[PDB]
């Protein structure tokens, strides 16, 4: 059931912005670890005396890394005279965010038809405003509302990256590519799922995406065509094993973005390339499941994957899940930074062809029981 | 002239500690860019609820990257019950340092015979105490005094990395090596050279190392055997071209560490390997000099380098200087992070064999005039 109740026209995920203490080192690490090319910049070299911002791209995926300069460089400026390319940026907000949460996502940005309208309708329907609509060089409009914790939902609309950003020099722009193509979903952890859902569904009109002792309850909000997917988790307390959602909330100092799921056009190539670089500056992956997991895969997905595709999952630690319509290949990195908070998921979806429908195969919640089962019986 | 006036016994540079907002991403970037192996850690996985600290090593060079966790993780602790492995660490000091200066060196650490004695003698001779001597697991003693800005000189002495640090798992520890072997010198930028020299020479007994419109005045303080080398720069104002020391002070919010010089056993291999990785997560280098610079090299160092070693300098952008005793090969990276502040120098010294004497060939200040000259005549 999809009531298509969006209160304004939503297109696709546009970008994800990390707030950093040093954008250069985070961006360079991410570029090498994920195979994303340096595509645009806004910084001292482009006249921006406020913040350093670097954009990485892989296919349609856009990762933005931003950090503040010394406020003294821009102390003479006022908002009408700002050299910032992202007018919502605030030194104090950025420093407070990173000292509170460490490295993490500040903005989940979606492209809309009309960012001023999206902002107005959102706030009229309960959204907490974060930054009012601002038109950039008469070409792009950006507005922000609170999503959860200190994460904002950013609306971007284009009349025709952002004004004031410059393209990166070819010598400075090495064409890395490990097969990642777009953001599939972005997941938040909150203390209470009910109020978080009521709030976000309330101001967007996003609807609950149909699903099918893991320490969580979750639900997924989705746009009309179910290409913007925003799952939200809450912890389940009292368990023997402590909820990883509760661990997140403690180390993050509250609610925030838990993981980003990046769609690959070839998850096997992506995982070969990322795993090659794990120990030389890239990303680590969670501990692989025991062989019983892959032994149990023939009974579960033998009609979708060959034996030569299943043992290849075993080689790379890929997980597999399935719903009524499609099949999901997924794997999770270790946390992206110092704290056990944000991580990345790599995903490939098989099925639901009409183009592929959104969320084809679900989000892998069956892998919770399947992993525990495989572990126990592996003993 | 070397009066050998050290007020306490100094051995060698021991490590350099960067204060970061996220130690993981900085350490992984540096490891790949410089060919340094992950060697030890102190973090949540080792029981440290205070700070995340990661050690990179290449030969005798030790780079430590530290960032604070949420204070809430350790709010029940007191200094007698701390889980920090570096007892001088303070959340507030670290967050203040990184918000003020961005990514940079907090501690220049030298190994001494007796860190408690070094601290006491230093403070008795005018050193401003930063952290009193503390004995770690009855095995290592660490103490800190102010050096310049918010940079400390850290004394480390061993009765026999640090207690509480654990060695990094072999699978997590990839044996990168581009030929870097030790720290040659560490350079500070200050507003006024005179008072900075009087202070540091005053409490160490370090002596002025003999030298031979660049925007700076500088002097070098050295230990008895001239293996601990601490150059200090001040800006020269009024010039046509603005002093890079003044630019540093403005963007750094005052005095701090300007550059680290890393000795390579083979600067050609090091620069080939680093330059290969510049655009894939590593470090960039300053713009190469014009061909007139390398055309002028035969007249200056033709008795030390072959033609096949000189054009190889041209290929890699290596600079060359010479004093009365030895020859210096050097090159400079672009700034290591967002701000135009700290950078790295790669160095190889030729000559002064007895082992090699310290500072053999000087610090390359002739390359200031030689670079400008080559540029002008290249036109
Ligand atoms: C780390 C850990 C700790 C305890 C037990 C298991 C594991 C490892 N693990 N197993 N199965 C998973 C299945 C799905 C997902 C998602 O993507 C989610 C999503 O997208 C929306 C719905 C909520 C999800 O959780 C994730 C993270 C995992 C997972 O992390
Ligand atoms: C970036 C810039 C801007 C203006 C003009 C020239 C350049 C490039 N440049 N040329 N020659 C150099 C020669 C030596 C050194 C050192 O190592 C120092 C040292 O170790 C102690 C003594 C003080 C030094 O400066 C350095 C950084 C450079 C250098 O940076
Ligand atoms: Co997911
Ligand atoms: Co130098």
């Amino acid at each position: 059931k999809n009531p298509k109740s969006d209160k304004f026209k939503v297109k696709r995920f546009h970008h994800i912005e990390f707030w950093c203490g040093d954008a250069t080192n985070v961006a360079r690490r991410f570029s090498w670890g994920l195979g994303m090319r340096f595509s645009a910049k806004s910084d001292l070299s482009t006249g921006n005396m406020v913040h350093a911002s670097y954009l990485l791209t892989s296919g349609d995926l856009r990762f933005l890394f931003t950090a503040p300069y010394s406020p003294s460089l821009s102390a003479g400026e006022i908002k009408p005279t700002t050299t910032a390319s992202i007018p919502s940026f605030d030194h104090g907000s950025c420093r407070s965010f990173f000292s509170s949460h460490g490295l993490g996502v500040r903005a989940v940005a979606i492209e809309v038809e009309d960012a001023e309208s999206a902002f107005s309708i959102s706030v009229a329907n309960g959204a907490i405003p974060s930054s009012p609509p601002i038109v950039l060089n008469e070409a792009v409009t950006i507005a922000e509302v609170k999503l959860y914790g200190d994460v904002v939902l950013r609306y971007v609309s284009y009349k025709a990256f952002l004004p004031g950003f410059e393209r990166v020099e070819d010598a400075s722009s090495f064409p890395l590519d490990y097969g990642i193509r777009r953001l599939d979903h972005a997941v938040g952890n909150v203390p209470e799922l009910g109020p978080a859902l009521t709030y976000v569904a309330g101001f967007t009109g996003f609807h609950q995406f149909a699903e099918f002792e893991s320490g969580l309850n979750s639900a997924v909000l989705a746009s009309n065509d179910e290409m913007v997917l925003l799952p939200i988790n809450e912890p389940v307390h009292g368990t023997k094993r402590k909820s990883q959602i509760q661990t997140y909330l403690e180390h993050n100092e509250g609610a925030g973005l838990q993981h980003l799921a990046l769609m690959s056009e070839d998850i096997f190539r992506t995982l070969r390339e990322m795993r090659k670089r794990s120990s030389i500056g890239g990303f680590d992956f969670m501990p692989s499941p025991p062989p019983t997991y892959y032994q149990n895969l023939k009974k579960r997905v033998g009609d979708v994957l060959s034996d030569d595709q299943i043992k290849e999952c075993e080689e790379l630690g890929i997980l597999v899940d399935r719903d009524d319509q499609g099949t999901l290949l997924q794997i999770f990195t270790k946390p992206l930074g110092d704290r056990p908070t944000i991580f990345i998921e790599i995903i490939q979806r098989v099925g639901c062809m009409m183009y592929q429908s959104g969320g084809c195969g679900g989000f892998g919640k069956g892998n919770f029981s399947e992993l525990f089962k495989s572990i126990e019986e592996y003993e």
